[PDB]
């Protein structure tokens, strides 16, 4: 609707508290215009100096001491001004704001509970509400005022200058407006990408029994790494579309600059109308005011996302970061992307200082006394600055280009590695209900998208910074080395402005409705006072930073004015000091701010080498057992007891003693529960007894290898869950290995009762399975999953409750073929229905679990049994 019905108050003391701020905010945004414009008069008065001391050795009346100490006494006045007015902004403003937020919440709590008979989203709601008008508005004011005034003091003190900057800046208008659509739209584009593996991910970790039970460990991973490579590509042309605009921005930045040093030279040197103060002055407010407006798009946003959270409320009223040396460690096959990548952060990070010693020679270059040398010299330095831009264009994409690269490389093997790492671990890993499909997709997707912040760029970030501090002080050290020391005493303070900026920021009937009314409004004193006392900290912190940088460049140019009125140094070693100082300090502050990302990254990369160096109690990757010759499962139980470690429900889970010959059917019939699906887990291995031992064969279950005894075993699951990929593929998938034919796949589908069905369908054999084909019918992919449980010739069978179809006619045909696939082999079949035999074996479990039934259909009738229990 607006933000302007946010405040919707007409009390006089909110609203001249906001006042008094916004005259403050208003008067910092004239200090920077104004400081330059004393910075104009004084880059004319060192330039006039050095003129004459040129004439006096091959007026006067100037005294470069008392001018220096002018400007330097009106820096430290403006120092205080920026100060005060900064800490009246900052603090008025958002105690204001936390009073005005603090009385909504108030309302809206003594509003909702009288009336007729997503919250946290609201506190978070709130939150934002009060961010968009705490400091987002004194902030935004303030660089408003700044770009306005800087604008408009470049069209009054010269008015064709100006006039060409404006002119040349929408092109980085419509490239930065490009850069930002093209921010969402390829987010947009590399999700889809990765759509599929995704899709393939939760497809697979969805249904881990099933993988596990056929030992397809090794497809499953196949297929993600297949899918992988469609959404790397997509990562790559992103990183490079990105590397190049930015490389764009870049150099058609340097290329106003040279434009406007020609433009500006030509101007002072033909016309003379401007005076190379003039000609600074106006170039730093335009320049200035620039990047006000550019600083201004992230308080806009605030604005809007505000008043959306507000039009939300509106109708409701009336483990541990450690490991990070190794991250090098699992990234070192990407040595060279990622070095090519710092070749392309040390040379992009002497652009700054480049541009610092640039700027410095133009304003030396105007003291000489040939025209026809000093255009020259103008010259040589636009084509430097030309030059410059182009290698700030190919550097800038290059390094986007690589570091990207780099990042979606580690990224694609950090997300195979944890798929094979997750596929490996044992079942019951699976149940803790921390590592859910939903989670483990999202640790899969997002985490290893998130370590190559730690990986890749923060190396190119820190080299950028490390590079230009380095060639800042050899720049500063190589001319005047006690004007670089006194500056560099202001240096720590000047990076601390931006450095410790996070470290900061981030830092009804039968009750009487009246007694809440009162124990409500005296509990909110407390988030008022920490809110008072972190607005007042954060004013101090935010004066102090903004006034730093006016009182380090007047004591810095205090110094320089002796130095210049005492040693023979010209002017422009001064400039050429200070800035490129000031500019490396800001770099270098703007470097350490890298926690938001470096933090969570550590975080993501702990994680998964947690996942990662697990040993889980069962091991399907390990090798140990002992189980080979002759194969027929002479399946035992002795006195197993079982907790059931996902919930302590039956944790006395015993009584469980039978012991079936090969070639023996054995049928569990018990409660509804917890004597059902135990005994499938321990014959898959899916968990191992904890007080009691399975007797697999001549050797014990926890000494055989899980491989081998799930290769001997097909498993029917309740429900039949296929993969999409083809029938072919759902069939022969029973035996993943080598050694399937097309052959051994008919008389599957013949024992299985589908090959009349699956011959039909015009697609025979290449049907896609899935929303793609017709196979819904529950009687048709529970034969598909009998046949591919046949296809490897199990010695033992693990019915698990099948033929749970609603239709009887398809229940028939799927429990012939359950018969016919036994064929006199060894099995444990679970059926609550009545359909299969009872001449199969004996009903010897109870609730408990406990064995004692065990004549031959002669002890079920003196004994309460399966049909003797449900007659009665
Ligand atoms: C002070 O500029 C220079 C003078 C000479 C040279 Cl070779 C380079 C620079 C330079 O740094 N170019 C980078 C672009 C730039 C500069 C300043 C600002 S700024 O934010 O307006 N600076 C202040 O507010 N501080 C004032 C500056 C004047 C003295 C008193 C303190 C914003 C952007
Ligand atoms: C824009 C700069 C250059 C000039 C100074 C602007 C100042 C005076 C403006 C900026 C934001 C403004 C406030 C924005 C919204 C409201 C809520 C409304 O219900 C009453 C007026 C009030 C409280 C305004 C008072 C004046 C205000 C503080
Ligand atoms: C809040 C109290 C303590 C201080 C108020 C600070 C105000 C009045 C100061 C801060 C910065 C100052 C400006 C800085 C530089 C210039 C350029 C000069 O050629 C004319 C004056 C002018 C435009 C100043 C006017 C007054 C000014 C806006
Ligand atoms: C319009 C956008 C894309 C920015 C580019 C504008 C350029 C091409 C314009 C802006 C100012 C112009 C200059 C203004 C005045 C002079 C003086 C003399 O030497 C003749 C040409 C020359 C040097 C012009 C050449 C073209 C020029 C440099
Ligand atoms: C395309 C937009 C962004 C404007 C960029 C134009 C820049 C790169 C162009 C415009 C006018 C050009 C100048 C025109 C003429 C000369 C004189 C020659 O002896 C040296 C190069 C020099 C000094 C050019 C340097 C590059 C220059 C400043
Ligand atoms: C050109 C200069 C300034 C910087 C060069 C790049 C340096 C900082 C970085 C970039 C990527 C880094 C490599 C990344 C990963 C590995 C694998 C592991 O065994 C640790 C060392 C090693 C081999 C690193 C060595 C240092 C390295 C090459
Ligand atoms: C984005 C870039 C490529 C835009 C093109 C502008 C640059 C590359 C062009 C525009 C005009 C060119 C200048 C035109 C003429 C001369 C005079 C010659 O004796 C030296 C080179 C010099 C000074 C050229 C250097 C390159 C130049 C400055
Ligand atoms: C890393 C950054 C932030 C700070 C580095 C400060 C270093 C480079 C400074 C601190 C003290 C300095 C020295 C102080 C005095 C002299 C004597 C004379 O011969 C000039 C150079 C020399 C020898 C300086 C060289 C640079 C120096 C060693
Ligand atoms: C590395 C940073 C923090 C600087 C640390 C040293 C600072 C605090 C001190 C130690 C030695 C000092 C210098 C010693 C001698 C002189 C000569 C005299 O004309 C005063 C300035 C000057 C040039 C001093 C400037 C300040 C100085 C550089």
């Amino acid at each position: 609707v607006g933000f302007f019905q946010l405040f919707r108050f007409s009390s006089s003391t909110d609203i001249w508290l906001m006042f008094v701020g916004s005259l403050c905010a208003f008067l910092h945004g004239i200090a920077q215009p104004g400081v330059l414009l004393i910075f104009g008069t004084m880059t004319d008065v060192f330039i006039d100096y050095d003129v004459e001391l040129q004439e006096l050795q091959i007026c006067g009346l100037l005294n470069i001491e008392s001018e220096m100490i002018k400007f330097a006494s009106y820096y430290a006045g403006i120092a205080v001004a920026v100060l005060i007015t900064g800490y009246i902004q900052i603090c008025f403003w958002v105690i204001a704001a936390a009073r005005q937020i603090q009385k909504m919440r108030k309302f809206y709590f003594r509003r909702i509970m009288r009336m007729e008979i997503l919250n946290t989203r609201f506190s978070d709601d709130i939150n934002k509400i009060n961010d968009a008008i705490a400091d987002q508005m004194a902030l935004f004011i303030q660089r408003m005022t700044s770009t306005i005034c800087g604008f408009l003091l470049g069209f009054f003190r010269g008015w064709k200058l100006t006039l060409v900057i404006i002119s040349v800046s929408p092109l980085i208008g419509i490239g930065a407006a490009t850069i930002g659509l093209s921010v969402s739209k390829f987010t947009d584009y590399e999700l889809k990408a990765y759509a599929k593996a995704g899709v393939v991910a939760d497809e697979v970790i969805s249904s881990m029994r099933t993988v596990a039970a056929f030992g397809g460990e090794k497809r499953e991973v196949e297929r993600y790494e297949k899918n992988l490579v469609f959404a790397q590509r997509w990562g790559i042309r992103k990183g490079i579309v990105m590397g190049f605009f930015t490389g764009f921005v870049w150099c058609l930045i340097f290329l106003c600059y040279a434009l406007a040093f020609w433009y500006g030279s030509t101007l002072v040197l033909d016309e003379g109308e401007y005076t190379p103060g003039t000609l600074v002055q106006i170039f730093l407010s335009v320049i200035v005011g620039a990047l006000n407006l550019g600083n201004a798009s992230p308080c806009l946003e605030a604005f809007a996302t505000g008043r959306a959270a507000a039009t939300s409320i509106f109708e409701t009223i009336d483990v541990e970061p450690a490991p990070v040396r190794r991250i090098l460690k699992f990234s070192a096959p990407e040595w060279p992307y990622m070095l090519v990548g710092s070749v392309g952060a040390a040379v992009n990070g002497t652009v700054t200082p480049l541009y610092a010693f640039l700027f410095s020679q133009i304003l030396g270059t105007f003291s000489i006394p040939d025209k026809e040398e000093q255009r020259s010299q103008i010259n040589g330095v636009c084509l430097l600055f030309v030059a410059m831009g182009c290698v700030s264009l190919f550097t800038q994409f290059l390094q986007g280009y690589a570091f990207a690269k780099s990042g979606e490389l580690l990224t694609k093997r950090l997300r195979k590695f944890g798929f094979r790492a997750m596929l490996g671990q044992d079942i019951a890993w699976f149940d803790d209900l921390r590592n859910s499909p939903g989670a483990l997709t999202t640790r899969l997707a997002t985490d290893a998208s998130q370590v190559q912040g730690a990986a890749g760029s923060q190396i190119g970030m820190i080299v950028n910074s490390f590079t230009n501090v380095t060639v800042a002080m050899i720049i500063a050290f190589s001319f005047s080395w006690k004007l670089s020391l006194v500056i560099l005493c202001f240096f720590p303070f000047l990076a601390l402005s931006g450095a410790t900026q996070t470290r900061m920021l981030t830092g009804a009937g039968i009750g009487k409705e009246r007694r809440f009314i009162e124990a409500l409004e005296t509990e909110l004193e407390k988030p008022f006072k920490t809110a008072i006392q972190k607005a007042n900290i954060y004013g101090f912190c935010f004066a102090f930073a903004q006034c730093i940088m006016f009182i380090a460049n007047s004591a810095s140019y205090r110094y320089g004015g002796y130095l210049i009125s005492n040693e023979g140094l010209h002017f422009s070693y001064v400039f050429r000091v200070i800035s490129a100082v000031v500019l490396s300090a800001t770099a270098l502050g703007r470097a350490f701010s890298y926690t938001p990302s470096y933090a969570k990254a550590k975080i993501s990369a702990a994680r998964f080498f947690q996942l990662l160096d697990r040993q889980p109690p069962i091991s399907v990757y390990n090798t140990a057992g002992e189980k080979w010759d002759n194969f027929q499962g002479k399946i035992d139980f002795v006195d197993c007891k079982f907790t059931y470690p996902s919930r302590p429900d039956s944790q006395v889970l015993n009584g469980l003693s039978v012991s079936i010959s090969p070639g023996q059917t054995l049928a569990f019939v018990g409660s509804s529960g917890c004597g059902k699906s135990t005994s499938i887990q321990l014959l898959e291995r899916f968990y191992d007894p904890d007080q009691g031992k399975v007797m697999i064969d001549g050797h014990d279950s926890k000494k055989v290898n899980v491989q081998f005894l799930r290769s001997n075993i097909g498993i029917v699951s309740q429900e039949p869950v296929l993969f999409a990929c083809s029938i072919m593929d759902n069939i022969k998938y029973g035996d993943n290995t080598k050694e399937i034919p097309m052959e051994r796949v008919i008389a599957a589908a013949k024992q299985a009762q589908l090959h009349d069905f699956v011959m039909s369908l015009p697609e025979k054999y290449e049907t896609n399975v899935g929303s793609q084909g017709s196979q819904l019918s529950r009687g048709e992919k529970q034969r598909i999953a009998i046949a591919r449980a046949i296809v490897r010739d199990p010695k033992i069978l693990l019915l698990d409750e099948a033929t749970s179809a609603l239709d009887t006619e398809s229940e028939k045909t799927v429990q012939v073929a359950l018969d016919k696939a036994r064929e006199g082999r060894t099995c444990i079949v679970i059926a609550h229905r009545l359909s299969t035999i009872q001449n199969a074996d004996i009903i010897a479990v109870m609730a408990q679990g406990v064995v004692i039934e065990k004549g031959t259909h002669e002890e079920l009738m003196a004994q309460k049994g399966a049909y003797y229990k449900l007659v009665t």
